[PDB]
């Protein structure tokens, strides 16, 4: 089997993305954010606090057929922007993209944080990190791609993220047309749970490439590019007029620049991220300081190739028995 969806970003920032998920019998359709960085399948349902719901559509299991208590499962889950859910379990049947999966831990919130309250686009997460990082007690779950894996004709899935545009997941196949040129693998650690890799280096705009390891995790659910201090500071010192703002709460820099490009690199491939992907807008309505996308992962504990990073490229998640990366230009 294969499964294809598209997700679509939730504003004109490219903040997060959305992609539709079926749950239940009826099927109830939901707008949920494909985290590869966490491995719980959670939404906003009948359960979630009144006060805690502003515009989400919500998951009824009480309106599905297939729909069964979980019972005596809870889990709570905190995010690295300090976010957090928590609840009770159901089964139930998921879709995605017409890629089927009975018997589904749907994780129903009791509880959301303000974060995800105040976001009216976002109905939910589905993980897709390792299953050893789900938060659901006493008895763990699967994620979806775990519980689909041996259904699909490959054991991958596939990220392919638009800036500024829809983009696509598909589960099970590689589409040999959605990129250029060929895919780099490079090995994955799965001891943090985390679809972990040592990018091979950077350069910054024209200049020399810099052979150095650069350990992070390839994350869609974050939005931004993480790295280290020293790589971050050689960025945004060619910006005339940027600088790292405690007030802000990162690199901000002049909405007049033009932004110079950032390459990553993938064992001896080379991802170009274009400068204005770099372009999070004024950091309050109207201003002229503008917030960068590549922000220093110190006090963070990891480097996090967020959306910034994965959508220049066409990102392979390969969870084969030794579970690899692949990027391609595109
Ligand atoms: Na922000």
């Amino acid at each position: 089997s294969t499964g294809s969806a598209t997700t679509t970003p939730i504003d004109s920032l490219d903040d997060a993305y959305i992609t539709p998920v079926q749950i239940g019998t009826p099927a109830q359709t939901l707008n949920l954010d494909f985290d590869t960085g966490s491995s719980d399948l959670w939404v906003f349902s009948s359960e979630t606090t009144a006060s805690e719901v502003d515009g989400q559509t919500i998951y009824t299991p009480s309106k599905s057929t297939t729909a069964k208590l979980l019972s005596g499962a809870t889990w709570s889950i905190s995010y690295g922007d300090g976010s957090s859910s928590s609840g009770d379990v159901y089964t139930d049947t998921v879709s995605v993209g017409g890629l089927t999966v009975t018997g589904q831990a749907v994780e129903s919130a009791k509880k959301v944080s303000s974060s995800f309250t105040e976001d009216s686009t976002i109905d939910g997460l589905l993980g897709l990190a390792f299953s050893t990082l789900n938060t659901v007690s006493p008895t763990q779950q699967k994620t979806f791609f775990d519980n689909a894996k041996a259904s699909l004709d490959s054991p991958v899935f596939t990220a392919d993220l638009g800036y500024h545009a829809p983009g696509t997941y598909n589960f099970g196949f590689i589409d040999t047309t959605a990129y250029t040129g060929s895919i780099t693998y490079t090995a994955v650690s799965t001891k943090q749970g985390f679809w972990e890799w040592t990018s091979t280096g950077y350069a910054v705009g024209s200049g020399t490439f810099k052979s150095t390891s650069i350990d992070g995790i390839a994350d869609t659910g974050t939005t931004l590019l993480y790295l280290p201090a020293t790589v971050v500071s050689a960025y945004w010192a060619q910006v005339s007029g940027a600088k790292s703002s405690s007030s802000v709460g990162g690199y901000v820099f002049p909405c007049s620049a033009t932004l110079p490009s950032f390459t990553f690199g993938v064992g001896s491939a080379r991802i170009v991220i274009p400068g204005d992907y770099i372009d999070f807008g004024p950091i309050s309505t109207g201003s002229s300081s503008c917030f960068g996308g590549i922000q220093s992962s110190a006090g963070i504990g990891i480097n996090i190739f967020g959306d910034v990073a994965l959508k220049a490229a066409f990102v392979v998640f390969n969870g084969a028995t030794t579970p690899t990366l692949g990027f391609a230009s595109k």
